[PDB]
């Protein structure tokens, strides 16, 4: 059986930083690509960041490039998003996927129209710009 659990959601302060995990087991880890993704309520669901584990390559869109960067540990079988400056729009939902590697390298087609071959449960993320009334 293959499973992806995300974790490291939370409720930040704007301008904060966290760090995503996806949890991977149950397929060859290397021979996949690991893509982020994220719908807030309103929204359609839309790519955040892609990372091959089989030849290096990463993606990112626009909105996010510069503060979000993918990285993999093969050891232990996990991709990890870290994500820095982060804004209230940020806030939503963040799902991990992974789709086979063969063939393809990262870019937004592939975390867009291409489709996952697995999907996590997703892990809530939450920007504020008064954290500090919620804990």
């Amino acid at each position: 059986q293959v499973q992806l659990v995300e974790s490291g959601g939370g409720l930040v302060q704007a301008g904060g930083s966290l760090r995503l995990s996806c949890a991977a087991s149950g397929f060859t880890f290397e021979d996949y690509a690991i893509g982020w993704f994220r719908q807030a309520p309103g929204k359609e669901r839309e790519g955040v960041s892609c990372i091959s584990n089989l030849d290096g390559s990463t993606y990112y869109p626009d909105s996010v490039k510069g503060r979000f960067t993918a990285s993999s540990d093969k050891a232990k079988n996990m991709v990890y998003l870290q994500m820095n400056s982060l804004k209230p729009e940020d806030t939503a939902v963040y799902y991990c996927a992974a789709v086979n590697a063969q063939g393809i390298y990262c870019t937004d087609y592939i975390i867009g129209p291409y489709g996952m071959d697995y999907w996590g449960k997703g892990t809530q993320v939450t920007v504020s710009s008064h954290h500090h009334h919620h804990h």
